[PDB]
């Protein structure tokens, strides 16, 4: 059976493949995460058909406890695997089984040149530069959940005046922090691969929270540590860290 | 109550000082323990420590040893140690998520104009090597990468001589003599904290992480990889590795 793939548009792990004419099924996309596949596919050998998340997002839950994004797909088994920059949380996998991860990133933060903010806590002891993260994404909840000091503060920045200083995507965050003075709460992984294309703007700081993409499948899932065998396999060959300078090299 | 395979190893699990003869889990302390006592208190475990009686970490010859063999035997629940996740590991046991992360880097003296790998694999005159059957030892010997096959090559020459039994017998030999060691960058970062007569050489190659060892269809693997994660997320994983690893203290 051909397997369903769950994802999502990101530069770079998933993108719209510029043609002169119109495209069609996997043929539609290119990316990091379309050669990931194809390297788990060869390696397991399963046929799959690459689908964009219907309500183009990652994952959370709302008030009630409601799950949305790939990984309510996944809890529904309307797909076989969620392939995508899907952050490896607490919350997440308690509701599907996660592959190890191919790729380590953590969060940190993406600002402009030439400034002298060079930590988190520089950050969270001033009011003058704005800060925030993607809303809903897992960086905004590591820090609404976390009790460390330095984070509630920001949290509560954050969140003041009703999440004003949150963005709806990490395409918007970037428009922001190249045009006003903010700093976005972002994955390091996603801060370089901005960094190679927007020579003015950098990372300040190291990563916090460090963490992992893997692949999302439901619970009980047979594929999930066949993938996670293919994941180490393609990790120690070191073909995972050329599909990283891929994609990522400006 | 669940048995916990695990390996002296500092700063992960070490026998506790006392004036008195100690008996149970109260023989030992360190970072391992500390997280055993944390993922029994998220999940309501109880545990009994046993130290893997071969005192090896599990590789295989194509029979296992070590925690790995432990546990597909099933005279332990679970492995809490700085166990490598690896390929060949991963196919016969269930690993956690990591808890920890870390690569592979260079351990050696100081004063030297050495900077990377590259350097090393191309001379002959300073020595290198690594943990024989260690899985430092197999990424290099496993390896298509033109200069990690150059360095296996080397190392695996004259009879393994360039290798070493353990990683304080690498430590010694890189305190002595003209030798690099190709070390696990959380130990390289233990040891040049406590010893400041030596330092890491470049960055990480191979990322990589330490995960709990379960044998094959546990119900605890995922149990404790969600333990794991919620520990990451509010910081102790982090505070745990600082307490364990700051030392006496090196510029
Ligand atoms: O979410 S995880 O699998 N477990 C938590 N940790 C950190 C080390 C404790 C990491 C770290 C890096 C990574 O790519 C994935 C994870
Ligand atoms: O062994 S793993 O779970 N999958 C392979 N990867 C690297 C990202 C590809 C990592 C990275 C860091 C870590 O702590 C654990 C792993
Ligand atoms: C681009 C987005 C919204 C995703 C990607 N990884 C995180 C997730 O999987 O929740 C989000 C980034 C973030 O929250 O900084
Ligand atoms: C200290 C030892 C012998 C262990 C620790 N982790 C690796 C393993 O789990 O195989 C080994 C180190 C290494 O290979 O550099
Ligand atoms: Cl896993």
């Amino acid at each position: 059976r051909t397997l369903i793939v769950t994802t999502i548009l990101e530069e770079p792990y998933v993108m719209y493949r510029k043609s002169d004419k119109p495209l069609y099924g996997n043929d539609r996309f290119e990316g990091y995460c379309l050669d990931l596949l194809k390297e788990l596919s060869n390696i397991l050998g399963f046929l799959y058909d690459v689908k964009l998340v219907p309500d183009g997002k990652y994952g959370a839950q709302n008030d009630k406890g409601e799950w949305n994004g790939m990984v309510k797909e996944l809890i529904d088994h309307r797909a076989d695997l969620a392939v995508a920059p899907l952050t490896i949380t607490y919350v997440r996998e308690k509701v599907i089984d996660f592959s190890k991860p191919f790729m380590t990133l953590g969060i940190s933060i993406l600002y402009r040149k030439g400034t002298p903010i060079d930590s988190a806590d520089d950050l969270a002891k001033q009011t003058k530069i704005e800060y925030g993260a993607v809303r809903d994404g897992s960086t905004m909840t590591f820090f609404k959940k976390s009790k460390i000091s330095t984070y509630e503060k920001m949290w509560a920045f954050m969140s003041s005046r009703q999440q004003s200083a949150l963005v709806k995507n990490s395409d918007e965050g970037i428009q922001r922090v190249l045009t006003t003075d903010y700093a976005l709460l972002m994955e390091s992984t996603s801060i370089e691969y901005v960094t190679q294309r927007n020579c003015n703007l950098t990372q300040i700081g190291g990563l916090i929270d460090s963490k992992g993409y893997g692949v999302g499948t439901p619970i009980g899932s047979p594929y999930r540590d066949k993938i996670t065998i293919a994941i180490l396999q393609l990790q120690e060959e070191g073909k995972l860290h050329m599909m990283k300078e891929k994609w990522w090299r400006g």
